[PDB]
């Protein structure tokens, strides 16, 4: 049996069946934008509400938005990021690299297990989602995990691989049990006689059992790696990061950068840090300083994003040449990132993914930046579970390791 249809059958059972389990699914921004297209119609064309309803129909018992997950990561790679820089600011190695593509985790352990130690520790936006629902919302609700099934849908064949890492277990009992994409889900639904189209808006449900919505705040964040270089830039400056601006890198196809300078805020432990202390095959080049004849010292995070795995292969190649010196990387399996993935629906417009794009956030919520770490849902799940970012529980839960030679 596939997953989808492990999936179907647990939902096929009716809610009263004395064998029916809990069955809950999380959606990502990818998918909600392009799901739309599976009825031929243009991407953004159908609502998030209207998914919500969808998925309901299906027999859903709580449908999650994956933001959620991805403000768990922005909080714990933000700090994971701050934490890298101050041990190296008063002398987990940098460069830093993001671990959210599955694809570049498995070329990673593969190809390049010497790298590992430079890998962020953060498991994904969907598997920090997962993680908590079968822990937490568990325990508030007085259920039992083995009576739970997780199911996600992603724009992305490779995130079933990511979910079945062996150790991603509840205390055999999976924190996230059955991966759909894009199509798969569009299909269903066709096969329902389900138009999306023609749906009520529907409402999300918030994984930490109480309240209304999906649990994340009006706005957007920038994605993840954005939003993680955020948290250490204003707790490491006390000023804000706006959107940033990321450009073209010449004779390097797919990858992207920005330069950013960052002055510790006055009186802070970080600028005490660059005042007090002046003095691997990728050796940290003891980072790009900066001072002035006062003595207002900074540094500048040297950010890279590569898309996809044989433009990233050229990047490593002048990374461990020294000829390309980056501090923190993002590399996408994905040319076109996830709105672009393998799971997405096919389509003769060469510009379909700067469609999904566009559509993937309204004028009104692009205007209005969100920082994970304001969320109320978020602050109260660590304030009364988790702890602190990379405390004991925050790792146990949300953070991985990596595996030479792969799994
Ligand atoms: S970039 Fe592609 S392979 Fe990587 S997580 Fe996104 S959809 Fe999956
Ligand atoms: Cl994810």
């Amino acid at each position: 049996l596939s997953h989808v249809q492990q999936a179907l059958a647990e939902l096929a059972k009716p809610k009263d069946d004395p064998t029916r389990k809990h069955v809950c699914v999380q959606v990502a921004p990818a998918v909600r934008v392009a799901i739309a297209e599976t009825l031929g119609l243009a991407p953004g064309a159908t609502t998030p509400k209207q998914l919500a309803e969808g998925l309901r129909r299906l027999g859903f018992d709580e449908v999650f938005d994956t933001l959620f997950g991805a403000d768990l990561t922005i909080m714990e790679e933000g700090s994971e990021l701050l934490h890298r820089l101050t041990e190296h600011l008063e002398a987990e190695p940098l460069p830093m690299f993001t671990s959210c593509c599955p694809g570049w985790i498995a070329m990673l352990e593969k190809s390049y297990p010497d790298l590992i130690p430079y890998v962020s520790s953060c498991k994904s936006p969907q598997m920090m989602l997962a993680a908590m629902v079968k822990s937490y919302l568990a325990e508030k609700k007085g259920i039992a995990p083995k009576d739970m099934v997780m199911v996600s849908i992603m724009p992305c064949t490779r995130k079933q691989s990511e979910a079945d890492r062996d150790w991603f277990c509840v205390d055999t009992l999976r924190q996230l049990d059955h991966v759909i994409t894009t199509v798969e889900l569009g299909n269903i639904f066709k096969e329902r006689g389900i138009n999306l189209a023609e749906l009520p808006e529907g409402e999300w449900d918030n994984p930490m059992g109480v309240g209304s919505g999906a649990g994340v705040l009006f706005g957007t964040t920038g994605g993840v790696m954005e939003a993680a270089l955020r948290t250490a830039y204003e707790l490491f400056t006390g000023t804000p990061l706006p959107r940033l601006s990321l450009s073209e890198v010449r004779g390097m196809d797919g990858i992207k950068e920005t330069n950013i300078t960052m002055v510790p805020a006055p009186g802070s432990k970080f600028e005490e840090l660059l005042k007090h202390r002046a003095a691997g095959p990728l050796a940290w080049d003891g980072g790009a300083g900066f001072t002035s004849e006062d003595g207002r010292g900074g540094i500048t995070l040297r950010v890279a994003v590569a898309n996809g795995l044989g433009n990233a292969k050229k990047l490593i190649t002048k990374m461990q040449a020294g000829e390309a010196k980056y501090d923190f990387v993002e590399i996408m399996a994905c040319p076109a990132g996830c709105v672009g993935g393998g799971g997405q629906p096919r389509s003769t417009d060469k510009a379909i993914t700067q469609k999904r794009q566009a559509a993937l956030y309204n004028l009104d919520e692009k205007s209005t930046l969100r920082r994970s770490h304001e969320n109320p849902s978020i602050r109260e799940l660590y304030d009364t579970y988790l702890g602190e970012p990379l405390g004991h529980k925050a790792h146990e839960l949300l953070h991985t390791h990596y595996v030479a030679g792969g799994v």
